[PDB]
Parts: C-alpha cells; structure tokens; sequence
C-alpha cells in the first residue's frame, strides 16, 4: 500500500524476510564479517517492524531500492573496502541502484569453502541452529552474487532438514555426507543453469529464447491454447532478461506477478498446477516452474493437416513467418514431451529451411510434401544414442561404463587435460546412472537437462584454456548443434602420443588406504595417460591391461609388506604391458 517494507514484511513473515535481507546484502558486500551483515540485518528489520505498526512513520513511504541503498552507502569503510562502489553513493535513485549492480564481482577471490567434520558440524548445529545457518547461508551467497536469493532461501531449509535428521541418526556420517554431497551437486546445478541461460539470451538471442520456451511451456502444458502459450512466453522473456540483469527486486516482482497470473487461469493451463498455487507467495514460482507435464489431450489431430496435407500453408507462414512457426512448435512440442526441447527446435529449424525453400517454388504443396520424412532421422540419432548409452550402462556398472566413457573421448580429444577428461567424463557418467533408470517416454528430456550443464562447463574452461579447434567448433557452434557436434567428434588420427614416464605408472600402497571415491580418480587418471600413451590400444587389448591392474591393486594391498610388493609387481606389469601394446 503507502508502505513498501512493511508489505513485504507482511507476506514474507519475519524469519523469511530476515534470511533475504541477509543473502541481499551478502551479494553487495561480499567483503564485509559475517558479524557485520547480522547488525544490518537487525536494523532493517526494527525498521519494518516501526512500519508494520504504522505505514506512516519516517521513510517507511520511501522505495525498496532507495531504503536499500541509503543503508548500503551507510557503511563507513565502503571507499576503503571497496573503493569505485562507494562513487555510487554520490549518484542518485535509480543510477545509485544501477551503479551498485554493475560493481558485483560474480567471482570473488574468496578461499574455498571447506567441510568440517560431521561432529563439528553437528554439535555447532545443535548449539546454536541460528548462527550455524546463517552464517553459512552468509558464506555462500557472497560466493554467488547471482544466485535468485529465494531460491538460495529453498536450499537452506533442505540443509537445516538434513542436519535435523542426521545429527539425532545412529550413524551421522553415513547419513549426513551422502545428502550434504547431493545437496551441493545440486546447488551446483542450479547455479550453471541460471547462468548458461542468461548467457544464451546473450550470445543467440531473443528469438532462440522465445523458441526454447514456446517447446518447454507446450510440453508441460499440452491443453493450453496458443494465444496461452504465447502470452506466457512473453512475460517469461521479460522476467528472465531482468532476473538476469541481476536486480533482485525487480526480478521477484516479475515472478510474483507471473505466477498470480498463472494461477488465476489455472484451468485454461494445466491441471496439476493445484498444489503449487495454494502454496504461499515465496514458493509458488519455484513450484510452478518445477511442475510435472500435464496430460495431453487424446483428441488431437495430425500436425500434417494445417501444415502439410493443407494448401494455403505459405500463405499462412508469409503472413507471420514466426508466428506460423510458433504454432508449429507448440502443435509439435505439447505431443511430443518424450522429445528433448533441443531435438524440437532442430525439427522447426528444418521445416523453417524446407518451407524457405519451397515457397517460392512451383508447385509449394508438393516441393515439401515430404518434410515429415526428414524429421525421422533427427528423431532416430538421439534415441539411438540414449539406448546404444543405458544399455552399456547396465551391463557395466557406473563406474565401469565411466571408464568406458574415458577411453572413448580420450582418443577423440587426446589434447584435452587429464583431470579434465576425468570430470567430464564422470559427471558423464553420472547423466547416465540418473537418466537410464527412467523409463525410455522421460530419458532424453531429462539427458537434455544433464548434458546442457555438463557440456556448458566443459566448453568454459576450453574457452579460458582452449586446446583444440574441434572442441572449440562444438562450442561456439548453435546450442542446437552443440551436441550433435560432439556426438560427431571422431577418432583423432593426427595425435602424435606423449612419451613414456615411469612416475606416472607407478603406485604405492597408499592408494590402498583412500576411498573408494579415491582409489578411483587414481585408477581413472592412469587410465587416461594409458590411452594417451598407445592411442592405437584396442578395448580388447585395453581391458587385459586393465584386468592385470586390477588384481596387481588387490594383490599388493592384500599381502604383506604392501610398498615393497607395489614397486616389485609393479617394476613386472609396466614391463608386461609396455610389451603387449608394443
Ligand atoms: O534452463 C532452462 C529450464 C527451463 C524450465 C522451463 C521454465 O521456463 N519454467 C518456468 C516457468 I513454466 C515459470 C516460471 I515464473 C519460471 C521462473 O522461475 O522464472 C520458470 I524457470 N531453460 C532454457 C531456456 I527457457 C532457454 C534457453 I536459450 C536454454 C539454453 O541455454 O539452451 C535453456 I537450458
Ligand atoms: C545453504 C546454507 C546452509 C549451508 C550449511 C551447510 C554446511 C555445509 C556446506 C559446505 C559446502 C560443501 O558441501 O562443501
Ligand atoms: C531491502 C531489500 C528487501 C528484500 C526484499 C526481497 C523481496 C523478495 C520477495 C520474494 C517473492 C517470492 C516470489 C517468487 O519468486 O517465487
Ligand atoms: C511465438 C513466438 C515465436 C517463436 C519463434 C519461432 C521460430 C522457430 C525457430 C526454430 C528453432 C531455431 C532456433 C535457433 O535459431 O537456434
Ligand atoms: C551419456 C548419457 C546418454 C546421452 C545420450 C545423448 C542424448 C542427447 C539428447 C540431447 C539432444 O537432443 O541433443
Ligand atoms: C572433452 C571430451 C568430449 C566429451 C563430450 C561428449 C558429449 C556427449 C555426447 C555423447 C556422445 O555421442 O559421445
Ligand atoms: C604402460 C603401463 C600401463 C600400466 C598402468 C595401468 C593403469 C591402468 C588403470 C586401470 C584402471 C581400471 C579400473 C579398475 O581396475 O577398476
């Protein structure tokens, strides 16, 4: 109403808003003690409790953003902390605002943050859960800047659930760990998807953006009408482009009033957006946006018709070429959500070429004709993939397919780093244990999901450390032919083999003594520089290799006096297997 703080203060409720301020002003001053965020904090929030009890008293009329900014240009060591932000103090409402954004460093030079141990964890948890997670939460949110603050708010309360659970459990570590490491899998997710999609509005555009989400909104809500679809589209454009600006205000506010919209037509959209929509302010978009598909109605007709089997059809495209295709990915998507959204925009590309060619032909109704028939071979390759990929999944296990995996992409890009043939190809590794267990009507859109993550931070750090033309011709290439790209990528026949090296072959007893996580990385480094040294080795005269270092491993851990055994088998199996693969 008159009262910005205290309307927010009122739906948010105190704890929630608390946890926000907190996380906002730890993306500004991502310098400042964590004891100096909590005095902020504190004020902030006496001050919206004084406007709570009467919207009228001093400044509780001014802007989020003004009050926001007079507290931020409140800091004494503002010049000297951080120097340049603190110009931004002499500029005005909304430059001030606009100058804060522009001076978020997206990569500060924090150390890393480390894992104590599950006691340690535990016991500070229990004595004072408050501090315990909001420093954390404080630690965090200056290490992502750019991280939606909600969001970050939905992961800690899965963080607070799990110390809940496991610190009262029999047996804390096998409890704890295991969520704590998924837990940061999947904030790590989160985090390469915000950004590789505000990248993409970037570098591709708005266009490709509308595409992308007129093939996501029409799979997940196969009854709305076109005129829904678009209308959404527009918004989720719109709200995206700020959210991606950075500006958290602005960006809630867009994605509120998204999903007050959403859920009001609810019926004329989806029917499983129940749940989601009584649910309270905070958690409705995030809900909405991780929603399961509707069902697609069964009285659907055939995309031929209206556009194929129908004359009047370049008349229709040349009336409003996007539009037109627009309808053709809706009409596709919404019965299709087995398809991978990217596998839907290339079917559009591909009719949007014949249609260009074809228009201003002769006879049009029968130039494309058969364009259906060269949707096929696009549908075909990714399913293939998807089922040449789970079944090898199944027979070896994860961790054998991994290292199928690894000699398989070595030998396509022999340049690339050790260590990074070995994240890519476990996190690889990973899509596939994740994906292969659903049933074959889910697994390419959830690969798409993976994948996208995957091959993103693959292509980043080649773009800081490039290697190779081939890796960097997928990478800069359309994100529609960034995996066929790689999937293409063939035996590199060019690659002369690093020289041999002793050190690199040789182990100690200490590998017996590390996890299995451990053990592992080892094992899969060897076998990389393996590949890199006999390229030409065969998986047949490979896997004897490998089967010799298997017992070699067990053997010289399972027998007395271990070091000596290593370097006395060991002297014996380079010596073997140099031999073999010649
Ligand atoms: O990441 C995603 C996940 C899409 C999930 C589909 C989607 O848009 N859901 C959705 C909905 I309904 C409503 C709201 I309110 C919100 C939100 O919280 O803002 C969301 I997140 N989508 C995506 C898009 I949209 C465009 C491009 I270009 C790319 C690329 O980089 O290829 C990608 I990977
Ligand atoms: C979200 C805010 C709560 C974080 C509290 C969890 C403590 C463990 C985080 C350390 C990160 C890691 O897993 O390496
Ligand atoms: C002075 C700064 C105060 C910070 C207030 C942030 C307000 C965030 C509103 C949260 C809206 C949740 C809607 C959603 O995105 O699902
Ligand atoms: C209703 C909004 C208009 C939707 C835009 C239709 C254009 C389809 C483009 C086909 C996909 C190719 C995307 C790309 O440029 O990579
Ligand atoms: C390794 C896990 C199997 C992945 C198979 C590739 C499927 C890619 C679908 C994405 C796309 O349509 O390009
Ligand atoms: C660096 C190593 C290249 C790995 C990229 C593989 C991309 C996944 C596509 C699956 C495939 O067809 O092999
Ligand atoms: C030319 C000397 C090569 C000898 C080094 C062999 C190292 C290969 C690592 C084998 C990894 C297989 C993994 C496993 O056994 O579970």
């Amino acid at each position: 109403h008159k009262s910005e703080v205290a309307h927010r203060f009122k739906d948010l409720g105190e704890e929630n808003f608390k946890a926000l301020v907190l996380i906002a002003f730890a993306q500004y001053l991502q310098q400042c003690p964590f004891e100096d965020h909590v005095k902020l904090v504190n004020e902030v929030t006496e001050f919206a409790k004084t406007c709570v009890a009467d919207e009228s008293a001093e400044n509780c009329d001014k802007s989020l953003h003004t009050l926001f900014g007079d507290k931020l240009c409140t800091v004494a060591t503002l010049r000297e902390t951080y120097g340049e932000m603190a110009d931004c103090c002499a500029k005005q409402e909304p430059e001030r605002n606009e100058c804060f954004l522009q001076h978020k460093d997206d990569n500060p030079n924090l150390p890393r943050l480390v894992r104590p141990e599950v006691d340690v964890m535990c016991t500070a948890f229990h004595d004072n859960e408050e501090t315990f997670l909001k420093k954390y939460l404080y630690e965090i949110a200056r290490r992502h800047p750019y991280f939606y603050a909600p969001e970050l708010l939905f992961f800690a309360k899965r963080y607070k659930a799990a110390f809940t659970e496991c610190c009262q459990a029999a047996d804390k570590a096998a409890c704890l760990l295991p969520k704590l490491d998924e837990l940061r899998d999947e904030g790590k997710a989160s985090s390469a998807k915000q950004r590789l999609k505000c990248a993409s509005l970037q570098k591709f555009g708005e266009r490709a953006f509308k595409a992308w989400a007129v093939a996501r909104l029409s799979q997940r809500f196969p009854k709305a009408e076109f005129a829904e679809v678009s209308k959404l589209v527009t918004d989720l454009t719109k709200v995206h482009t700020e959210c991606c600006h950075g500006d958290l205000l602005e960006c809630a506010d867009d994605r509120a009033d998204l999903a007050k919209y959403i859920c009001e037509n609810q019926d004329s959209i989806s029917s499983k957006l129940k749940e989601c929509c009584e649910k309270p302010l905070l958690e409705k978009s995030h809900c909405i946006a991780e929603v399961e598909n509707d069902e697609m109605p069964a009285d659907l007709p055939s995309l031929a018709a209206d556009f194929v089997e129908s004359k009047d059809v370049c008349k229709n495209y040349a009336e409003a070429k996007d539009v037109f295709l627009g309808m053709f990915l809706y009409e596709y998507a919404r019965r299709h959500p087995d398809y991978s959204v990217v596998l839907l925009l290339r079917l559009a590309k591909t009719y949007e070429t014949t249609l260009e060619k074809c228009c201003a032909a002769a006879d049009p109704h029968e130039c494309y004709a058969k364009v259906f028939d060269e949707f096929k071979p696009l549908v075909e390759e990714p399913q293939n993939l998807i089922k040449q990929n789970c079944e090898l999944f199944e027979q070896l296990g994860e961790y054998k397919f991994q290292n199928a995996l690894l000699v398989r992409y070595t030998k396509k890009v022999p340049q690339v780093s050790t260590p990074t043939l070995v994240e890519v190809s476990r996190n690889l590794g990973k899509v596939g244990s994740k994906c292969c267990k659903h049933p074959e009507a889910k697994r390419m859109p959830c690969a798409e999901d993976y994948l996208s993550v995957v091959l993103n931070q693959l292509c980043v750090l080649h773009e800081k450390t490039p290697v190779s033309d081939r890796v960097t011709k997928c990478c800069t290439e359309s994100l529609v032919n960034r995996r066929p790209c790689f999937s293409a990528l063939e035996v590199d026949e060019t690659y002369v083999p690093k020289e041999f090296n002793a050190e690199t072959f040789t182990f100690h007893a200490d590998i017996c003594t590390l996890s299995e996580k451990e053990r592992q990385i080892k094992k899969q480094t060897a076998l990389v520089e393996l590949v890199k040294h006999k390229p030409k080795a065969t998986k047949e005269q490979l896997k004897a290799v490998m089967d010799d270092f298997a017992a070699f491993v067990e053997k010289c851990c399972k027998a007395d006096d271990k070091e000596t055994c290593f370097a006395e088998e060991g002297k014996k199996l380079v010596a073997a297997s140099q031999a073999a693969l010649g």
